[PDB]
């Protein structure tokens, strides 16, 4: 809230928005002239319900200022404008990501997956591959490195909070706002949220990605015994689409001591190298077959 609000730069006229169908509250809409292109654009709008508690108002208002303060980054949902002046409801507008959350998307591609491609490639039009999985991981790491470098803590980093746009570009959203499955031990037992606890979560996210949309800790009940084992040191087993290195990155993220966990910067470099390693390998697979 301390943060300022430049209406000149962000305010957008309400009658320039055509509110469409709901998505989640979040609504799909068309905005005319929302950006320089002065064209029509599909956008996602988060708005307050009729007569919302003045608490929900500043809540959504701070959501808008967080976005304005954080700034722009390709891997973080982009703020396009807002309706804050009197005359209608408060609305925060962001770019639209047509494919939705990464989790649901990955689940829908389980029958359309191959670790890598070889000619004839049309046998794999729009197929998910290891490069895709590692690439999504890389992008989210960069987004997190971006948020972290700004003292911003996600608090709920999971696949459902990752959105997918055109050309396999993923974006982080709903930051700084059961979920026990993504919470680090210290967050559960001490209620402590740090950048390092977001790393633990990144670990669960990795698992989601390499399980192609699976729910973490399958078959396990989330009770006292579950939390205890998390403390004892017990960890999920490798997911079905993981590579050896990736599962170790998960384990690293799930280190008991927060300080011993990798930083998002380290993770960006690591996943970056994995991505290249995979590409080289793929070039060979592709060249000899
Ligand atoms: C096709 O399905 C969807 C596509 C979507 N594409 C883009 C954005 C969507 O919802 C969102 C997600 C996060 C925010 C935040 C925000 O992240 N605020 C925190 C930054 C403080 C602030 C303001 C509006 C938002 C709209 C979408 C929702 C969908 O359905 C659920």
């Amino acid at each position: 809230e301390r943060l300022p609000y430049d209406a000149s730069k962000w305010e957008f006229p309400r009658d320039r928005l055509k509110l469409g169908k709901p998505l989640g509250q979040v609504i799909e809409a068309d905005a005319f002239g929302i950006d320089k292109t002065a064209t029509c654009r599909t956008v996602a709008v988060k708005m307050l319900k009729e007569g919302a508690t003045h608490s929900e108002h500043r809540a959504l208002m701070s959501e808008l200022k967080i976005l304005i303060h954080i700034g722009h980054h390709l891997n973080v949902v982009n703020l396009l404008g807002a309706c804050t002046k009197p005359g209608g409801p408060l609305m925060v507008i962001t770019e639209f990501c047509k494919f939705g959350n990464l989790s649901t998307y990955l689940r829908s591609k389980r029958n359309e997956f191959v670790p890598y491609k070889v000619a004839p490639e049309d046998l794999y039009k729009d197929f998910l591959t290891l490069e895709h999985l590692i690439c999504y991981s890389f992008q989210v790491a960069k987004g997190m490195e971006f948020l972290a470098s700004r003292k911003c803590i996600h608090r709920d980093l999971a696949a459902r909070n990752i959105l997918l746009s055109e050309k396999n570009v993923v974006k982080i959203c709903d930051f700084g706002l059961l979920p026990l499955k993504w919470m680090a031990p210290e967050t559960i037992f001490d209620r402590v949220y740090t950048i390092q606890s977001d790393v633990w979560s990144f670990g669960v996210l990795l698992w989601e990605i390499f399980s192609l949309g699976a729910s973490p800790y399958p078959g396990v009940k989330i009770d006292e015994e579950f939390c205890r084992r998390l403390k004892e040191g017990t960890r999920m087993r490798a997911p079905d689409y993981t590579t050896p290195e990736m599962y170790q990155t998960m384990l690293d993220c799930w280190h008991g001591e927060p300080s011993q966990r990798p930083t998002f910067s380290e993770l960006v470099e690591h996943l970056g190298n994995l991505l290249q390693a995979n590409a080289q390998q793929d070039r060979h697979h592709h060249h000899h077959h």
